[PDB]
């Protein structure tokens, strides 16, 4: 049923990897952040993850946030890495 592990099975690095892959290649298609930053190829520097202190096997997504900073643009992203299911969502 799970194409993809539970939240408290990934590690930072693990959930950064992915939300990095995944933004960078969703950012060639989003016009309009492409037009902010000025490039299809931010620069990403992360913030620290908080995980739940309690129900951590119980977590369903990962908090990833991070700014991505082009020649025109440097804005905040809150990546929702949806471990099980195998996506982000981005407010
Ligand atoms: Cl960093
Ligand atoms: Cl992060
Ligand atoms: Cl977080
Ligand atoms: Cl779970
Ligand atoms: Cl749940
Ligand atoms: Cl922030
Ligand atoms: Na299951
Ligand atoms: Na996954
Ligand atoms: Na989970
Ligand atoms: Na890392
Ligand atoms: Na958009
Ligand atoms: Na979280
Ligand atoms: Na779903």
């Amino acid at each position: 049923e799970d194409k993809g592990p539970a939240c408290y099975q990934v590690s930072d690095e693990q959930a950064r990897t992915f939300v990095k892959n995944d933004y960078l290649q969703r950012m060639k298609r989003w016009d309009n952040d492409v037009q902010l930053l000025g490039t299809e190829i931010p620069k990403i520097t992360w913030e620290k993850i908080e995980r739940s202190l309690t129900d951590v096997e119980d977590e369903k997504t990962l908090l990833v946030p991070f700014k991505a900073e082009g020649p025109d643009g440097k804005r905040m992203y809150y990546g929702m890495y949806h471990c099980e299911e195998g996506y982000v969502e981005y407010a």
